[PDB]
């Protein structure tokens, strides 16, 4: 029917602490990584299209396509020696997911984000869907040789600012990112055909859902699995010229809230409201205290 009580963040946090709640999926996108200084894709400011002016481009998104990538590999490895940020250091929203994983509640995140932050805040591979790939591996892209390198040979390179080559054969290695003219990893379908038969709630974090097939994972859901937004904006609504998008609004919403504002702050007061603030105030300054003697 209508499980929550309200369609605000405390409907969401009661909910949350309730039985019918065990499941809960996260999709996250970059939103969820600029407060760490990775900066966005789509905002009008600091976003990466707006910024593509000194990468002598054919056109602005044509840096992450795959045969643009094999014909000149140079211009991205440069974008990537620019945007390599120096710490690696996950944000509040991140540790939020993992107080998720630690209290038995995230089946899944789903990501965007090649930055890795997921990992690096401690959830696990089994925990992931990369839906765009990862930093965090490189592989040969020949297939006769797929030799697999990790992330420090890959950032040598790059700010060594040489054009990382296979050591066995001399072929181009790429970083494990899924460019544009590639498809999706096989595990991505694998799990949204299972992972949405069981969801209990829906997270939504720092992303526009304005790329697919990522964005029509909010339709998977059953009809009745709330979705919470947290965003600066609101997204996910369907184009009133097309013709199952975001309802926040209408008379007819019923299961959708959007928090407006910082991923980060949305996340300390969903926190604070389900008794984690301190915990979660814990596990941030414990890591990035941890993080800060490397
Ligand atoms: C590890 C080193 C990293 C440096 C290397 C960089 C190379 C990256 C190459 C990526 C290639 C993968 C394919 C790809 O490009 O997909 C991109 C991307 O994954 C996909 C999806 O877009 P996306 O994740 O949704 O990113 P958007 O910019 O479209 O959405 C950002 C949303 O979030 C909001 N927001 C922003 N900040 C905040 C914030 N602090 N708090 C709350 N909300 C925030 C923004 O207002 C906005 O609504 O569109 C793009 O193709
Ligand atoms: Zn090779």
């Amino acid at each position: 029917e209508r499980l929550l009580d309200e369609l605000t963040l405390e409907g969401v946090a009661r909910y949350m602490q309730s039985e019918r709640c065990r499941r809960v999926i996260c999709l996250v996108g970059a939103g969820i990584s600029t407060s760490a200084g990775i900066p966005d894709f789509r905002s009008p400011s600091t976003g990466l299209y707006d910024n593509l002016e000194k990468y002598h481009l054919p056109y602005p998104e044509a840096i992450f396509e795959i045969s643009y990538f094999k014909k000149h590999p140079e211009p991205f490895f440069a974008l990537a020696k620019e945007l390599y940020p120096g710490q690696f250091k996950p944000t509040i929203c991140h540790y939020f997911m993992r107080l998720l994983k630690d209290k038995g509640l995230l089946l899944r995140c789903y990501t965007q984000n090649i930055d890795t932050l997921e990992r690096i805040a401690g959830l696990e591979q089994e925990d992931l869907v990369e839906a765009h790939g990862t930093f965090y591996t490189s592989h040969c892209v020949s297939a006769s040789c797929r030799h697999e390198y990790p992330l420090s040979w890959m950032k040598e390179k790059i700010f060594s600012e040489v054009t990382p080559k296979c050591e066995d054969c001399q072929s181009l290695v790429k970083p494990d990112i899924v460019f544009f003219g590639e498809s999706l990893p096989a595990r991505f379908f694998s799990c949204m055909q299972s992972d949405f038969l069981k969801v209990d709630l829906l997270l939504v974090m720092g992303t526009s859902l304005q790329v697919q097939p990522f964005a029509s994972l909010i339709s998977k859901a059953p009809l009745s699995t709330p979705r919470l937004l947290i965003n600066k904006e609101k997204a996910g609504q369907s184009d009133p010229f097309l013709g199952g998008g975001m309802d926040f609004d209408s008379k007819k919403a019923y299961r959708d809230v959007a928090w407006l504002g910082e991923c980060d702050q949305g996340c300390l007061a969903l926190a604070e409201l389900l008794g984690w603030k301190k915990e979660l105030e814990d596990l941030v300054r414990r890591e990035h205290a941890s993080i800060d003697a490397q």
